């Protein structure tokens, strides 16, 4: 066999046109998988989706999806199974991170973050239960964060709640889905260089990198490669994990402990 | 002079008329604190609140509160500060735990659990920010659970998400509130004997106890005594903790590891 | 009386200085009988006199080398002979010398494991009989954020030892539960000790700037949590690792420390 | 451009002749790496070399090694560098797990477990520092366990201490080694089907399997495939992780929570 073969997989990546989701979609496309790249409006980035279509032997398409809308989740799952004939890997990756301190955070700001990041995760997994189950080797991969499960950051207590909520959901979902052969795992990115963050300059970037033992920010494909590994047949006994990808950022006790 | 003195405290306990919340209110009442016992409908259990009033030197009262309603939270905090002249301890305890497997869980079932358990926790803390800050020794204590942060239980993936969400919220909120002198901590109860559980008979209770190294189910005052400790001046350096109270239930590797 | 400790008999290892002395002090104030253990007879008579007047319990000093199992047995016997009981043990003794991974000698690694890990195991083992006889026995381990939570270049052996204590706890809590003994751990962050005061206020303020609470902790912060865990009221709490750090381990980066 | 290419790696696997260590060595051999398998006894060394030499394009050697002995560790690293011209992956996998209840455990029983399981790990990594650093892409992978970091098991408090100690070591070692390009990670196997468990018979194995959501015990290659992933260039931003491979064993709250 080829080790870590993903060429027979059919993958859904929510929030797949940008940032971390795009890194995840890129890796699956290079591995030869069918990949559905979902977005609120896929046509805004259709050249990205077409480019992914050139990277491997699988079929790559865009799908429209509002993750917070349970009907939209159900339509997208249906579309993907009609498209590929299967859906055996789900990367529930979509999420938002607007800023609000506790003394000003409105009920609407709190609800928006919980609707997208928590309900959107639950609805995405629920919509895909039947094809995940039918596959015999189903894989659920959640994009969480260090913020919430591990760290705090003033202005992001709702974001942190939402990212920790994904893990609480996972610890039960993994049990519900295990007898059907489905694993359920989470990836917790640290500081990842995205398209947004690049247009801020080498002084702001390397400033952030100074707190990271590895000495640089991560990339979207760092997240993508772990997701790819988790989706393989070879990872079928790994479930309920929360794996941090952060260049060692959360380890140092204090600024003086960052560098030997 | 007196170690762990709480006789000068003014405490709000949400969901305080029943179960764990009643255990927390009871301990604070015995310790001589002012205690506001909050409930969806306090009059249903006014005899409980009256009895608490006899346990110590503090003023004990009922307060109506729908934690999922941000206006209700604001009204209750105003009522409590008017009543006591202060509000320096908040036990954000209210929570529900209806059952729903992932294959049947409706958007409405998911939303209700997140609204009460997560939003209710956030709104309660937010409503109390001004008096917590004014005290200089503010205390926030969250009632979470082992289910979600530690364990899973088929039928409670939404409950687990909500209980883990409380911790993600805490890890940022503790940072936001620390310079104002406020600590933010959580208690994670295991299997606690409440009224409901009592009715189900000694043989069903003894059956659950067999998985617990300590050999019995906990009581609501086990939770209350930890909350009381966390509220003391003596606990002013403890923040952001998630402390499990479970008689060692989460420790054994398997059934044969439960007893030596 | 809520949280009554006046009927307790407590052994505190490394009890004559810093965190250990903070633990001993709180138990003494609470009215418990307290035995402080150390290697130095001079530090013993001095701390014993200090603690002796704080409450209604008796205070003794005990010579102890925690890395020696025979010395541990002697200490438990000495404590039981003096108090008639031994129902709380604070396994607190530990060392923290620096050694980078590329220079760390077998002697440096072995010493840290012998004192911090083996010393913890031998202390608990020596106390098993009186802990069991009490019906309400309490074991409290002094661990650290370093190892279980954080890393710090120079302290990989120390971190290994502090994490080892928790691995030990998670099983010991189960073996001892049916005897009525709880087994818990406290993980101090940055606590103000004598060696830190000597660094001066600029150095201390610099450390405090990474801590949300805005200051370093106190030995009695550890003492008060140990006292709570020893009460009858904490009888359903076992196998916990509780961090006491003013939120130091929470911020994501320097910019996240202050709102 | 092969994703997850390991064909240029030179790998030392301590305790590599049996059980989990052999599963690790086998996966790396299949992926085309040079593999040195180490054991305390010289007995199995020639045979494992002929057997694994067959599996891929790399070379396989057997190394006699007492991990508790610093000089033996230094000799092993030298042997590997002489044979392969490099040493860029070390799997510090050797460990022992004899039983000893707290009330009978001798100084000798405690010391032996700490010497092999903890000191053996430190000395292995230390002996490999120079070639790990020279490679530019060094990888350290520790075999820990759920027992210690997560669970308790009467009779294994020394074992659990040793397995947790590896992780305390890791959280600092990962910081010290990061600027040299070396990642340091740990795998925590749950219940893996080994020879000894097979010899107990199917009823015993089935009994164990009923506590596992996945419905079966794992295999040594489950550990080996994760080790292989961690060793890739693609996992270069992952450090300080403790990843559990257990089929969901540590998730259920109680026996009734294992199956939905
Ligand atoms: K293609
Ligand atoms: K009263
Ligand atoms: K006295
Ligand atoms: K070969």
């Amino acid at each position: 066999k080829v080790m870590f073969d993903l060429s027979a997989r059919s993958v859904l990546v929510t929030g797949g046109t940008k940032g971390i989701g795009r890194g995840i979609a890129t890796v699956f496309a290079r591995a030869g998988a069918n990949v559905a790249v979902a977005a609120r409006s896929p046509r805004e980035l259709s050249s990205v989706t077409a480019e992914l279509g050139e990277l491997g032997a699988g079929n790559v398409i865009g799908v429209r999806l509002d993750v917070s809308d349970p009907g939209s989740c159900a339509d997208a799952a249906r579309t993907v199974v009609d498209a590929f004939g299967a859906l055996d890997v789900v990367c529930a990756n979509a999420g938002i991170f607007p800023e609000a301190r506790l003394d000003t955070m409105t009920p609407e700001q709190l609800s928006e973050v919980l609707d997208v990041n928590v309900k959107g995760t639950v609805y995405t997994v629920q919509a895909c239960l039947a094809p995940l189950t039918a596959s015999g080797r189903g894989r659920v991969i959640l994009t969480s964060s260090i913020t919430g499960p591990v760290t705090g950051y003033p202005g992001w207590s709702h974001y942190g709640a939402s990212k920790a909520a994904q893990l609480g959901f996972m610890r039960t979902a993994a049990i519900e889905l295990a007898p059907r052969g489905v694993t359920v795992n989470a990836i917790l990115p640290g500081n990842i260089l995205t398209e947004g963050l690049v247009d801020m300059g080498e002084e702001y970037i390397s400033g952030m990198a100074r707190s990271i033992p590895m000495g640089m920010l991560g990339s979207p494909v760092d997240i993508g490669h772990l997701a790819a590994f988790l989706a393989t047949d070879e990872a079928g006994y790994i479930t309920g994990q929360a794996i941090v990808v952060d260049g060692g950022q959360v380890l140092p006790e204090s600024p003086d402990a960052v560098n030997p």
